[PDB]
């Protein structure tokens, strides 16, 4: 018949997302040389990279690079904008 089946000719490859995220929270995250972020990357499955370049004459933040899927480094991308994120009724009482 026709003959004709097409589509094929995807190597390998790797999703990878960046955000920004509030140095003062940084260290809440990443821990004491980033023992935190550590765990982080399989709760999710991804690799979190925080990004710094020294960041000159631009406002203060810290771009995390998340590596990984496009699947999954959307999901870690939640895990960490969560972490630095705040509400107003809080659990804990202090």
């Amino acid at each position: 018949g026709s003959s004709g089946s097409s589509g094929h000719g995807d190597g390998p490859g790797n999703a990878v997302q960046e955000i920004m995220i509030p140095a003062s929270k940084a260290g809440l995250v990443i821990g004491k040389g980033g023992e935190t972020i550590k765990q982080l990357q399989e709760r999710a499955g991804v690799k979190m990279v925080m990004i710094q370049d020294g960041p000159q004459n631009t406002g203060a933040d810290k771009p995390l690079r998340i590596t990984g899927d496009p699947y999954k480094v959307q999901q870690a991308k939640e895990m960490v904008l969560e972490l630095i994120r705040d509400q107003g009724s809080g659990p804990s009482s202090g």
